[PDB]
């Protein structure tokens, strides 16, 4: 097995965030590209478990099955405090 | 034109209220005609596939005005707040 | 079990083809909603087994499956005849 | 920037050629970077995503001008002329 990696058009090796094509992917400091949950100075980023990419604006099913985690438009995890769900039930985040 | 879907079943009977067809289920109102969005059954709420009529279930579907989201149940039905415990590093959990 | 039928505002129920929301639908005479294959004066038209809906310019997975048969822009299966595969493999239909 | 995708084992060696990761198909050129889009390997053509660079197969993709369809077979390459045989009724068979 192995990894994928990135290197722009400089040759340079891509390390951490990077922007690719409309997409965000993680890599660690080695280079290889991360999938799944990360931890990225103390806050949290799902990278999509198939082609690597940042999800944002979307739902992620708990390990456990018990739940949902939500992730905000720009990819980072809510937490509890952020959430007001409404008497109807409408689930808003800031 | 315009219109609505109706379903008569092979004796005749004009489907009304819910209704299961090959797997899926439906909501026709007192005139047979089928129903499309959100649809009050007693009570709770439900959300029909606005193109295709079939509801929707163990789904979150974007607020009207895109405010938030809404999450249903996986027998259809819409929860509200007393129904949801989100813990606290974002858990969200529904009952 | 039985079937779909549809009536417009006015009363009329749909018999024959009817344009339903940016979508063509079949009914028979009796107003019954068909799916799959259907011959009508002579041509053949394929009706989305799931939704019902004619399906266009797509190919559709043989019965026998031993190959795909090819629904024109307008809904019309394509002839032999109307078929010419340009030497790389191109296929054009007219 | 702009750049290229590329693939090391654990081992460190670069991914070149044909190399099937997670149950998928990719096409590196001679310098590791992943191919997209069409790609010639000795006298066959293949189709790469060109968004996500897995190979297609048993798939008819429309053509760049739009006037026809080319189709993969199951194996990936790209059926030309000779091995089409289209039946009377419009029955489209590939060998
Ligand atoms: C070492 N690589 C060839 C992968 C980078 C481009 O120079
Ligand atoms: C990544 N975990 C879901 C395991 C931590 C809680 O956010
Ligand atoms: C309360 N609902 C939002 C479910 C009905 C539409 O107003
Ligand atoms: C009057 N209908 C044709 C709708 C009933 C027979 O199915
Ligand atoms: C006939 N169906 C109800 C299945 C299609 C919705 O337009
Ligand atoms: C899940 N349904 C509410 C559609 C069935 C009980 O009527
Ligand atoms: C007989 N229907 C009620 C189904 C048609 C609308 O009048
Ligand atoms: C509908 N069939 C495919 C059976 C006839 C040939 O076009
Ligand atoms: C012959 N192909 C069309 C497959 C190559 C692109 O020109
Ligand atoms: C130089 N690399 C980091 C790309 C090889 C080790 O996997
Ligand atoms: C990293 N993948 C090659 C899987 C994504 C294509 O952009
Ligand atoms: C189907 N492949 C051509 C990718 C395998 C043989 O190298």
């Amino acid at each position: 097995d192995g990894n994928w990696y990135w290197f722009d058009n400089s040759g340079e090796m891509a390390t951490g965030w990077k922007k690719i094509a409309d997409k965000w992917y993680y890599f660690n400091e080695e280079g290889a590209m991360k999938t799944g949950w990360v931890k990225y100075k103390d806050t949290w980023y799902y990278l999509d478990a198939k082609e690597g990419a940042m999800v944002s604006n979307a739902f992620i099913q708990s390990a456990d099955g018990t739940g949902w985690y939500y992730l905000k438009p720009d990819g980072t995890l809510a937490d509890r405090p952020e959430f007001t769900v409404e008497p109807d039930g409408l689930i808003t985040v800031k």
